[PDB]
C-alpha cells in the first residue's frame, strides 16, 4: 500500500491508499466513489501527463505521498 493524494475538489485534497499495481482507472474509480468525480471520461493528470486508463501506477512511476489532479475542479469539499 501506499498512500497518494488526490486534488479534484476545490475546497480538498483526498487522501487514497492504492498499490502501484492499481490500474488509473480502477484509482479513478476510487476517487470517483468517493467523492463523486471526476467522470470516467475525464483523464487524470500528474506531472504533465494525461494518465491513460488502462496503464498502472507504477507505469507511470507514481510513488508513495504523489499528488494527482483533475483537469476541473467540482466546487466544494
Amino acid at each position: 500500500a501506499m498512500q497518494i493524494f488526490v486534488k479534484c475538489l476545490t475546497g480538498k485534497t483526498n487522501t487514497l491508499e492504492v498499490e502501484p499495481s492499481d490500474t488509473i482507472e480502477n484509482v479513478k474509480a476510487k476517487i470517483q466513489d468517493k467523492i463523486g468525480y471526476p467522470p470516467d471520461q475525464q483523464r487524470l493528470i500528474f506531472a504533465g501527463k494525461q494518465l491513460e486508463d488502462g496503464r498502472t501506477l507504477s507505469d507511470y512511476n507514481i510513488q508513495k505521498e504523489s499528488t494527482l489532479h483533475c483537469v476541473r475542479r467540482l466546487r466544494g469539499g
